[PDB]
């Protein structure tokens, strides 16, 4: 049968739950996971990149901050079509990776969050026309998923009519972009991905912590302050730079070690 | 909603209207425009290349000759889908680029920006089928034309293929003729056809495209006295290019490295 | 008119019928055919690679063994759409190449066909070895394509392959992986019906299974030779054994025909 | 006149003194500094790489911890030959970079530390034979230079009598390498570069903080605890991974920005 | 015996004497000459690049203007050591290349092959020290001169640096002046100096190198009436080039991929 | 202390002694050995390449035929300087690699690891000077020999150049003969000469190296009855290779990507 043309961009929010796991997790990502992944999807993924997270900002834990990276794929077909389950060579995946990322405790873990989006942002809510000449961005990418029982339309209205205006009003915030998560692909619990730019960590904190104190706590709140969602389960985020050297289909040359 | 699979090749005809602008325009193209462009479309454009124009031949101005280059994209989806208007980072674009290229006069008339979408494969192979790269170096004259307002498109097509092309077919100096209809429906381009017409060199191009074409009758809709009978830069644009470019940008770009 | 999105993987079985032709054939492949091919399809082929064949194993001739390579493309559109026949620059392809590959006879007083099999990009049947990773070790990957002869009912052949042949693969502890797909016959009229890939540790393991263990099979009535694969070499069966890795991943790795000093 | 074949490895310890400067500094490094540098030295530098620093460990400030990266060059000729001062295009270097790196203070500035070494380590003090298969390393590279007035042979004797034995005895320490800094190139105040590997940050701390508490404080000490040297002036360091994606002569493709 | 470490930059001034030869010469350069070259010297040349020439300016013929490109190598060893004469595979070099470049006539006295070795770093920085790429696009005019037979080299030098270079220094149109003595010991090159002189554009180049130079007295050894006073293509060669080239051949070449 | 500039080319003759070891040896070479190697020497090796051997020809076993590949490095400094013994990360090297290559027997005699350093340029060009790539595909037979213990080296050299090479020159099937003395001082290699001898193909190689060589007298030091008269794999090693390899590892390696 036919395979549907389904161009999409996906994001995976990759945490590292203890600094002692960092070297191990980073090695696996760069020495093992890169070549396994390219080997599988080179013919139908047009871009595969990792954006290392900036250092976790103050209170970043409450936003499900990914302390390793964002992993980004651009797909031409849906990775969730059942026919794609078959692979000649499966990924090398030690169970410890799940420990390093916090999906399982060492002995509740946090879920694996893999959000599919259209390739192009659906809503441009502040900063249209910004160029790279306008300067370096502190790009805070956040995904959120309303808790069970919350009407999605109610959640949407709160996001766009209460949360976003506070971003728009902040001079520290230079860009706001948003898309709905393509829930139909893989059952992701997330509903929205937003990306919110600042000049710097102090700007992020001023807006996302201080200015947000002005919001009323919703009745579905899972924590007392914005984002009001359970970290790592109903909100994940990362702050990243404009540029990454890990544009892996173009730039990988094997795991070359320092002398 | 779905995005349509729409594989296309497009061409942009990039002029440089004064030699004094060449260094600035070329810098912008190679230092600024490449990375901005790659940054936007890497996931859905499979090839992005520039083909620098050979030196303008005698009387090339009458053919809307692009004195900088042809820019070529191969798309998997239509760049004019309105959902593609949203971009995280917009292109860095000094207004002077438009002066350098002739879209706006410097401080009588502007020339339009000509961006023609085509199928990835030529629709008509009218001379030279089977020529390979071992047969020799080509002077590849790519020309796009658009008939003026009021001219019936089927009449112009008929003229093109029954009066103009037979002259190319008869000339031993012309080694290849290829043609496609412009996909009008993507972006409202005024052009109707893109042709590519190969010669051995500039002198061959001239013998055929200037001297042999003198035998044509001037059409009633002509906007200049001689072939192509179309208003330069508005209803005809062109460039002569080589078979090869070093600027295959998605594969070969390594940043703006400067000569020592 | 529209062009249909048709993601596929294709394999070409490239033989070299005398060692005296190897240098010339290899030169043409790497010096002439690579750049000609990339020049045509770069915008709509996402991967273009060559997998050199391991040395032909004992009795490999009976399996239509490709002594040069497998050539692999991953396509986004069908190469057989008639609109794709038109090319600005055609590829340089002398009839000598067909001699070297065994498609035509070498000098004036039967050829083997050109086998170009189109497949979905993902294997349709995963029959043994599911979950095998690269960490499990080096594979001797035996890729084979078969086509039942004229007048053999295709469902009958399928059933023989999957109910009589594959169980022998399953029982051999030497065989670490069996994958299969149906050939997309509709694209180009290819006479092959199935492509299988069957992994071993090494040549000895291949031989043990594909020669010794297969002696247990009854000879089919349609058989074109006495022993498995029971099909006419190069015409109804072609194969190659290849490694997990190739350096000739041509759209990423090619830098021109640089010669040794 | 002739140019001398002078193969060397150099290290620059690049700090980022406030998180607010991180996006700006990182942009300048990857957008501006890479192409300017490649443009000058491509013909006589065989490797040019950046190794981003792991997160600053507890008490890392006392070790002159570089919070951006180590910058590494491999040279075929001495960059300090006066003939090399002439360049067709000079680098684009705003003064603000000096503020971001702490060369210009927000009390006193920190010096620009640029140490030249032989390409090969001079002393293999622990872990000879270790391969990449043995696992991920937390590579702590530290340069030290003894205070003015201190005899270099005295400093050396202290280092070898008192410090090296502790590193060798600790099970947490899997590798120790050292080289003398080439003084004669650029007047660098540093005297040694050491590289000391651990499994992780916790192992680093146990050895470099807890085990070192047994040392007596030398008479020339500029701080109370090991390394006993003035942070950023007489000691600089960074912990890095085995691999970097920023192998710039091979891997750079211009400043491609995230979508 | 040992090989001497001899880091050097060389420049070859490549002309194209008729536009009709341009497709053939360009093809040989990019299709045949690149891979033969890389094949021979990859282990001991750290950079190999082509800088295509900007359009020949008015009166550029009098400066031995290279209508194709500058070819630039960075060597770790001297290519003229007799031990390097032995090569497994010799380059493919049709006699027609000598015609296209003007070393011999087609069927026009021949012009010599000018291959100038230099140190990797400019020896004299005479104007514009500290200029960065941020300061703007440069029209980089690279010129090599060799004084005629019989002329004392010290006298030539003093004229160059006390009469010629002060006119460049005085001109606000000239943003950069760099110079090196040619390493004549390597290959017997007839040239004595390479200079690179930057302007904003062709108009600036003309104002300085034609108009401002009219103030110079004609020397007694002059081979033509106006500056540079030297026989074009024999005692003076040059090219105007951009800051950047896409043809950084050891990094950027991917074979001779042809346009569709 | 100083490091001496010592540009050299080295060859390692890599055997695979049983076809059952091929997939394992090949994997180690490409998956494990390439990155460990590049990690160590990127800053002072300018080229690192593998040339896979063609199929062993009839009687090739008598020539110490390397059934895997030639490994080729171009060095800027001597890898055997004792300062280079120290390495941050040592290469991953399982004992089995020695079994696969025949250095140690699996359970009849081991063969030595042959690693021959040479100057970057061939010292002697004895046939076929001027041959270009346009002249056609070559079957390049690279052979190293070392005279047995007790044979005076000058006597061996005399035999090689006065008796063996003339047979190569007499054969029209032999299109090239190149030779260098092995730099024995670097690492104690027991080999004395590396030759490269080209043919059209295997049948040409056989005609010359087996049939034509029957005319030679057997030397008193012979270790086997026929040419090369030297103990296979101990005093002669060789491989036949193509002109091109895709395994130019410093430029072409992108990690161990596995077939789908
Ligand atoms: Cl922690
Ligand atoms: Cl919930
Ligand atoms: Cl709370
Ligand atoms: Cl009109
Ligand atoms: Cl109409
Ligand atoms: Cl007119
Ligand atoms: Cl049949
Ligand atoms: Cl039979
Ligand atoms: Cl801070
Ligand atoms: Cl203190
Ligand atoms: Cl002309
Ligand atoms: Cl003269
Ligand atoms: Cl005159
Ligand atoms: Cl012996
Ligand atoms: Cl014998």
């Amino acid at each position: 049968a036919d395979f549907k043309f389904e161009p999409m961009r996906s994001l995976i929010y990759v945490d590292c739950v203890s600094e002692d796991y960092r070297p191990k997790l980073q090695r696996w990502i760069y020495k093992v996971h890169i070549p396994d992944s390219i080997s599988q999807f080179e013919p139908y993924v047009t871009k595969y990149a990792f954006y290392p997270s900036f250092p976790i900002p103050p209170q970043g834990d409450r936003f499900g901050y990914a302390r390793m990276q964002l992993t980004e794929h651009h797909w031409l077909v849906s990775d969730l079509d059942p026919r794609l389950e078959i692979k000649a060579i499966a990924e090398t995946f030690p169970m410890d990776v799940l420990v390093w990322q916090g999906q399982i405790p060492a002995a509740e873990g946090n879920p694996f969050i893999f959000a599919f989006l259209p390739m192009w942002w659906e809503k441009d809510l502040k900063g249209k026309g910004r160029t790279i000449e306008d300067g370096a961005n502190y790009r805070f990418n956040m995904t959120i998923g309303f808790p069970e029982g919350v009407d999605k339309a109610e959640g949407e209205k709160w996001l766009f009519e209460k949360v976003v205006p506070i971003l728009q009003a902040a001079p520290e915030c230079t860009r706001v972009l948003a898309s709905a998560v393509k829930k139909d692909i893989n059952g992701c619990v997330m509903d929205w991905v937003l990306e919110i730019w600042f000049e710097n960590q102090s700007g992020w904190y001023k807006v996302m912590v201080d200015d947000m104190k002005a919001l009323e706590k919703p009745s579905w709140a899972q924590q007392d302050a914005f984002p009001f969602l359970k970290p790592y389960h109903n909100v994940c985020s990362a702050a990243v730079a404009d540029y990454t050297p890990s544009n892996n289909l173009a730039n990988y040359r094997g795991y070359i070690t320092m002398r």
